[PDB]
């Protein structure tokens, strides 16, 4: 009959249900009970980006990098280490220039030159994007309506929150993420693995992340030494 | 590399396809009751398509609970769950789901689009608000559909779908529903990594199955 | 503490770094050391497509196919083997009609009837797209600005270059690719494997590829004694 298939389907769905729920619980436990020392704060970066949001996004990029190096020496990558690397994730495609990255924090310049959009990702990390140019449409979970954000505004992707993001052509922003940063890595690379097959972009991403970790360790050792 | 592996892949898949095709034809003959029908849901959604999509959602849910008691989820079980599939991202609120049928409210608040999916199920979407661009397979031109229209995604058919921001519709599917699950979750597995959304999806599906089983037992018992 | 986790994360990142570098190096080695026999040249297809770029894209398709069969008989698929096959790749969705395909070259008609865009793919193959209708937005790697291309233009995706592509509704073009063609197959099918699950489209893709390869082998063997 069909009630047998219904029972079997419900049991298989229960298996998937428990597996996914325990994976979510493991994510919550690893994030929640993780290390929490912070070099930056979201409003510092927010004000720094909003202050320069009236300029051309490239002049703003340069001045923001200079100010970050001035106020946090030893935590921002050198000019020789700055690079624009494509980022394909959740169905959207942008590009990044990473300035700081540790085990618990990261700072970068993000944006796209094409109309793009997709899933924001869900992870134990609070993300904040202060727009320098363009538009940022955010569609929160559980609602049927979205909101537009413009230069000067700061969108906060909360911990455990999932949204839909959409960016118009030429949208550029300064992004600061705080939490358990490695848990985001998966989401950052899935489309690179199962969609673009761009192993050179994966190479660039892991290389800049390892360089940022090396810089953080070097600064820590020089300050204890 | 060698083309031989491609030849084996193409020749091997043709054999599996031919066997699967013969199995499908035997099932079509094997075929010869449904709670809904695509024309009922289509007319019900087209009737309320002139109102605001939220009022339309509410009135359609009320009418479905009135005309089909025991087959629609309670208000406590209704939930908007994201749906990432075929490269597009929308959201759903499931009202009914069994082994052979499902009813839901679908739509997106952002401009999105991608692959429609291919599965053994006849899908019908009656638009309440927005626009729906459909690009059928094998053709070089697409068509736009507006509120009141009803797009029928035929069994085994694959199209390209595109929805503008704020597009909302009522959807009814009939066939072998589990065969769609794969397409429903692929982007959740290999793209978004949103395991909480996967949890919500399988949870509402299991709740709908449990409600259907409870109604069946109460009607036999 | 946290320095242990930082060290473990850095070691894993270095592992991914060397593995990805070895994958890129294998791709470069398979590309550089491959066949050089070419039936066409990108400038031939580019001029042939630009000449017909003022007509309707369907009439342009027909006339370009006729001219390709005229100037290279036995290397273009028959009308019975022509078919529009969906292409989901890098996050975008279009459709193709393959006319010629070997280990080192391929020719097809590509385009989309919906607004789409995504990753162009990275592989050892030089691609050229001459636009018949629509618009083609290209965003190169390392830059923060994109460029629009219109009918008559020819975008050249160089070897090892990665871009972002975007096509407006009704965009159609003639495409010629030269290099290590199999390395693109992965990129061509990834979204079909890990997103759409459309195995019938996978069948159509491998079918048209195998038929083009069989046509090439049959022409070479029949032109020889066998
Ligand atoms: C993947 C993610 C997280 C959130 C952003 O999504 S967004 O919608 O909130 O803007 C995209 C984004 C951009 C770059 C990604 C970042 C997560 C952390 C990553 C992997 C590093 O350490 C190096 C590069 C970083
Ligand atoms: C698999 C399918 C089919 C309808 C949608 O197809 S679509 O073309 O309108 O996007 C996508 C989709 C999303 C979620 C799926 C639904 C089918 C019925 C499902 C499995 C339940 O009972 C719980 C969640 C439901
Ligand atoms: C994967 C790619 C390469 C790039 C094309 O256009 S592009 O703008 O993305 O560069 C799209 C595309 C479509 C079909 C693909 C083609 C590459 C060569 C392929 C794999 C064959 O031998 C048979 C089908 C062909």
């Amino acid at each position: 009959g069909r009630s047998v298939d219904t029972m079997a389907l419900w049991l298989g769905l229960r298996a998937v249900l428990v597996v996914a729920g325990l994976a979510v619980l493991l994510q919550l436990i690893r994030g929640w009970l993780s290390s929490k020392s912070y070099v930056f704060n979201r409003e510092e970066i927010a004000r720094l980006a909003k202050e320069h949001s009236g300029l051309d996004y490239e002049v703003a990029f340069s001045k923001i990098i200079v100010e970050l190096r001035k106020k946090h020496p030893g935590h921002i990558l050198q000019d020789e280490d700055l690079q624009w690397v494509f980022v394909n994730a959740g169905g959207w495609m942008g590009s990044m220039c990473l300035l700081h990255a540790s085990l618990t924090e990261y700072v970068l310049l993000f944006g796209t030159a094409v109309d793009t959009g997709g899933h924001s990702g869900r992870y134990w990390a609070e993300i904040s994007d202060t727009i320098l140019s363009g538009t940022f449409r955010q569609w929160k979970e559980g609602t049927t309506k979205s909101e537009i954000f413009y230069p000067g505004d700061t969108i906060v992707h909360e911990v455990g929150e999932a949204t839909s993001v959409q960016w118009s052509s030429g949208t550029w922003m300064v992004e600061y993420g705080r939490g358990f940063i490695p848990s985001t890595l998966a989401f950052a690379l899935a489309d690179t693995i199962f969609s673009t097959q761009d192993f050179l972009t994966l190479f660039y991403t892991v290389k800049v992340y390892s360089k940022a970790l090396l810089l953080e360790a070097s600064t820590h050792l020089s300050q204890l030494g």
